[PDB]
């Protein structure tokens, strides 16, 4: 992971790596953040050319700390079941419940 804007945040490759680190540590222990249901499947319904093979998940990334339940705003980050880092999506800029890249994701 590295830094990457979605929408208008700036998120930091710490940022990034600690939301990544999160989605993980919850994938590994078959664990979810609070009473949400993140990490979870993410189907890759846009089409983004990750950089490694599904399948996914997705977890929210947010300033101030990792997601611990709650609203999970606009942002997002993605690993696959390996928890390898595929990248960085957001709700900012799209339709509907679509997502759109973040910086150096497309
Ligand atoms: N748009 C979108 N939604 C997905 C995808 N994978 C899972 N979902 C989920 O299917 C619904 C459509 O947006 C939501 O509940 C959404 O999860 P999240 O809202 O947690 O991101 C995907 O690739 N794209």
């Amino acid at each position: 992971q590295s830094a990457t804007t979605c929408g208008s945040t700036n998120y930091s490759a710490s940022q990034v790596r600690a939301a990544a680190n999160a989605a993980c540590q919850y994938y590994q222990n078959d664990d979810t953040a609070g009473s949400s249901t993140y990490p979870h499947t993410y189907n890759n319904y846009e089409g983004f050319d990750f950089p490694v093979d599904g399948p996914y998940q997705e977890f929210p990334i947010k300033s101030g700390g990792v997601y611990t339940g709650g609203s999970p705003g606009a942002d997002r980050v993605v690993i696959n079941t390996n928890c390898e880092y595929a990248g960085a999506i957001t709700h900012t800029g799209a339709s509907g419940n679509n997502f759109v890249g973040c910086s150096g994701t497309n």
